[PDB]
Formats: structure tokens, C-alpha cells, sequence
RNA sequence: UACGAUGAAGAGUUUGAUCCUGGCUCAGGAUGAACGCUAGCGGCAGGCUUAACACAUGCAAGUCGAGGGGUAG
């Protein structure tokens, strides 16, 4: 899209150990999303704040993924792994809200998302969740997708 | 592009820094509740969770003369 707004999940310091002293530095998260059909995350290091949000912000503008919303919301339920965190999404209604946890609500916002629930059964990592929550949002199809792969006429696949 | 289902949130903490497993704690609701501070009412509900420990005193199961002898008065 072109409308793209960010959203910065975690920002942590890191220290590598030299001869000298300690060798500080900045780690930024960043979601940006068009609010409507696409979102992408990205990862900025630097030795200041600022520069490593913008640093993340420039380098999440680039591969932009596109995911079906159908209506408001998720299709159907699908769970994400991607190693260390576990997400499970459920879709609820039109007026539910976004039941989130601390990462995955910054990404359900920034998609288009209004209405799912997300349950987080495993770690509390910024880099993995944010990771695993779009490995449980890529693997959604809607009725149009599946029906044209079954070769069926959307009623068979309902009836 | 319908059907039913009105329903699921996390965070801090081991390390110079990272990921994982893993323990502790917190954010919510509730009570025959107690304590501290404070204090204007109305409706309704509740009130010895412990010693089935020991009890002063008052009341808590009487009625029928259309069953009977019927007495004081």
C-alpha cells in the first residue's frame, strides 16, 4: 500500500566485549503495516535509537506480504511455530476485538485485523513471536483460494 | 462468500550480551471473612466457621364439658 504506518514491538541493548571496555548497541523490531491487506517486519542495528528505528523502519518497507482478511478478520484457526513460540489464532466475530498478547497485538493491529483471538503457548521473545505469528498468518487461505484448488464450486465446500 | 458459535492477552527475574528449557512473583474474580483508616441514607439478603464446652432466668405442646363423676366458687 501507500498509507503505511509503523509500530515499534521491543527495542533492546546489546554489548559485545573488546579488549577495552564494553562495545554497546541498539536492536530495533518494527511492523509496518498498511492498516488494510499487507504488513511486514523488520530488524535495525545501530549505536543510536533513532537510527536503529529508522534503520528498522527502511529495511521492513521492503518485503511487504499480502494476507486474506476475509471480512474482518482471519478465515479460520491456524497455529505458527516457527521455533521457540507457539501462536494459535481463532477467528470470533465482527465486533469481538483483537485478544492479544504484547507482540502479536502490534502485528493483528498493523494487518487489518479487528476481531481474532490469539493464544501465545510458548516463549516471550520479540524476534521469534513476531516471526511465528507471521508463519500462522501466511498459511491462511479464504473460501474463493481453497475452492479454486479443489475444483469445486463454492456450495460443495460449505454444504 | 453462507450456518452456528458471542468465546481464549501477558509481564518481571539466571547472562558481558543471545536463544531454549525451567522455577518464583505480579496484573483478575470470589468469600458465613478478620484487622487498620474513614463514614450519609433506602430496599433486600446474611450473621459462633473455634469448645457436640459448661449453663443462672424467662418462654418454647397442648386441647376436648357435644365422653364421665363434677368439686370450690
Amino acid at each position: 500500500g501507500l498509507e503505511l504506518k509503523d509500530r515499534l514491538v521491543s527495542v533492546n541493548r546489546v554489548t559485545k566485549v573488546t579488549k577495552g571496555g564494553r562495545a554497546f548497541g541498539f536492536s530495533a523490531i518494527v511492523v509496518v503495516g498498511d492498516e488494510n491487506g499487507v504488513v511486514g517486519h523488520g530488524l535495525g542495528k545501530s549505536k543510536d535509537v533513532s537510527e536503529a528505528i529508522a534503520k528498522a523502519v527502511e529495511d521492513a518497507k521492503k518485503n511487504l506480504v499480502r494476507i486474506p482478511l476475509n471480512g474482518q478478520s482471519v478465515p479460520h484457526e491456524q497455529k505458527g511455530k516457527f521455533g521457540g513460540a507457539r501462536v494459535f489464532l481463532i477467528p470470533a466475530s465482527h465486533g469481538t476485538g483483537v485478544i492479544a498478547g504484547g507482540a502479536v497485538r502490534s502485528v493483528l493491529e498493523s494487518v487489518g485485523i479487528h476481531d481474532v483471538l490469539s493464544k501465545s503457548q510458548g516463549s516471550s521473545n520479540p524476534h521469534n513471536v513476531v516471526k511465528a505469528t507471521f508463519d500462522a498468518l501466511l498459511q491462511m487461505r479464504s473460501a474463493h483460494t481453497v475452492a479454486k484448488q479443489r475444483g469445486v464450486s463454492l456450495e460443495k465446500v460449505f454444504k
